[PDB]
């Protein structure tokens, strides 16, 4: 049989993936690039087998020929009587939070103001917020829509960058992977605690994640809920436990691709290796978990259950949806058809 190439995106994906290889009994190995787009490029060439992605790099990914091969599942809402594999997806839920004490923001009120986005590209940090602002605005300069942004992968010296902060030695300045301060859900999350920003672009899940004690990081540790705001699209605040009526969108789960000619080895090689590693895996936590990485959503989200089947062999458009693939066209008409490689 063959080995399964993973593709980490920066150095702290692949201290991980190795950790997992080693594990693995090289079952899985190992390339690392310095962005996803990188790390599609590798797939591409057939230099990496696989990665897990967010929605907007699976719209990148699927126009260059990759295809899904397994979603992430996080816990249901609901009991189901179904194992976590074959149980059906939930999407995530986009939103806007902002600062309780930051009177008066909404939706309405969001030009001019302080954003943070999880990097360009991606679902609830970027694709949804922005596709709606250029719409609303009926303008394609979301670049000088707020006053000062971190959006990793946008131009460094650029206001989308003005916010995001490198790593410990102030290098990587905007880079999109977890070497920037303010990258993914945690990072713009992180930025909106800190108040370097106004508004972050994340999921319902990150807020929860990261507060009331759920993480015991420094940044972290001390925040509240009750602390934070969402921004409604009708313009209202309410708090975070209504996101299920004030969100900006519901997201397609973050899912592995592949090559269509590797898809079912990667597939079977990852249900085995999440046996054994995955949330309640025979060798996890007493060897190495899959699922977590010390709330850093490293490879996967830390809140993924397990990597679950798919329903009926979708294609990228099915996957994500319709609805969600045009929106993504239509904001990348500002900046239809083809790889972006
Ligand atoms: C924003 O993002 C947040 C972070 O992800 C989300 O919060 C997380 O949400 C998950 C669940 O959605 C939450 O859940 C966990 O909770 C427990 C462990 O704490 C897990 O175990 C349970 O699973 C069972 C199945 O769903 C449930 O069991 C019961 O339900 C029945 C029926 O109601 C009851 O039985 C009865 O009692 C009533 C009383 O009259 C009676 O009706 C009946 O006759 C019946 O006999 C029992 O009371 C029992 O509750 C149980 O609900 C629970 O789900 C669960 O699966 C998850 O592991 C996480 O804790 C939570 N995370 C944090 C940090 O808060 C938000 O949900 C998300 N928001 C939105 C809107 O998406
Ligand atoms: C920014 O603004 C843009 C411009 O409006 C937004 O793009 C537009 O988004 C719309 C919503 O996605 C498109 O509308 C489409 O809606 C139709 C119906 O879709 C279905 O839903 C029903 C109900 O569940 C199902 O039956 C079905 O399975 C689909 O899921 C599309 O389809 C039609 O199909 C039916 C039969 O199924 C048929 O009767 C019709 O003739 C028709 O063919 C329809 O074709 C639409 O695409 C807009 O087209 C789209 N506009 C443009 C210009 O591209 C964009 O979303 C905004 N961005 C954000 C982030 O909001
Ligand atoms: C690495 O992958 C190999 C191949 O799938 C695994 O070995 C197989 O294990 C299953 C269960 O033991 C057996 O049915 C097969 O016969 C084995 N195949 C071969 C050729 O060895 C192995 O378990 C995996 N190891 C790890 C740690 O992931
Ligand atoms: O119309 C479509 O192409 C897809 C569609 C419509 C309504 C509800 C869900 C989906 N698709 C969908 C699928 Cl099939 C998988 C994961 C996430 C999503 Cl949003
Ligand atoms: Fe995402
Ligand atoms: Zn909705
Ligand atoms: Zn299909």
């Amino acid at each position: 049989y063959t080995r399964v190439v993973w593709c980490a995106v920066g150095p702290e994906e692949q201290k991980k993936c190795q950790q997992w290889s080693q594990q693995s009994g090289q079952n899985v190995t190992c390339a690392t690039a310095s962005t996803t787009d990188d790390c599609i490029v590798l797939v591409l060439k057939g230099e990496a087998d696989a990665l897990n992605l967010d929605g907007g790099y699976i719209y990148t990914a699927g126009k260059c020929g990759l295809v899904p091969v397994l979603a992430e599942n996080r816990k249901s809402s609901k009991h189901s009587s179904l194992d976590c594999v074959l149980r059906p997806t939930e999407g995530y839920l986009a939103v806007a939070v902002v600062k309780k004490a930051n009177e008066g923001l909404t939706w309405n009120s969001l030009k001019d103001k302080k954003s943070c986005h999880t990097a360009v590209d991606r679902t609830a940090g970027w694709n949804i917020p922005m596709g709606l602002i250029v719409n609303q605005t009926g303008s394609c300069a979301f670049d000088e829509f707020f006053s000062q942004s971190c959006a990793p992968g946008a131009d460094p010296k650029s206001r989308l960058c003005a916010l995001c902060a490198g790593d410990d030695q102030g290098l990587d300045k905007c880079v999109p992977n977890s070497k920037e301060k303010y990258y993914g859900y945690t990072g713009a999350f992180r930025c909106l605690a800190e108040d370097v920003g106004d508004v972050a672009f994340v999921k319902n899940d990150t807020v929860w994640e990261n507060t009331n004690g759920e993480s015991t990081a420094d940044w972290a540790k001390n925040l509240k809920r009750e602390d934070f705001r969402l921004l409604c699209l009708d313009g209202t605040r309410k708090p975070v436990t209504e996101a299920q009526s004030c969100h900006l969108a519901v997201a397609p789960n973050h899912a592995v691709v592949s090559r269509s000619d590797r898809a079912a080895h990667v597939e079977q090689v990852l249900l085995h290796q999440q046996a054994l590693f995955g949330k309640n895996g025979k060798n996890c936590p007493d060897k190495f978990c899959l699922f977590k990485s010390e709330t850093k959503n490293l490879l996967f989200n830390d809140n993924t259950e397990c990597l679950a089947k798919l329903g009926g062999r979708p294609t990228y458009e099915e996957y994500l949806g319709t609805e969600y693939v045009t929106a993504i066209a239509n904001l990348k008409k500002c900046s239809l058809e083809a790889c972006a490689f």
